[PDB]
């Protein structure tokens, strides 16, 4: 049950739908440049 993409809020909007592909690249590049 992995979980990396949060839900977006706000009815997602259809523009958000990009976000929930896009970010899940941007979300390994967070996750190797965080620090405490």
């Amino acid at each position: 049950y992995p979980a990396k993409p949060e839900a977006p809020g706000e009815d997602a909007s259809p523009e958000e739908l990009s976000r929930y592909y896009a970010s899940l690249r941007h979300y390994l590049n967070l996750v190797t440049r965080q620090r405490y």
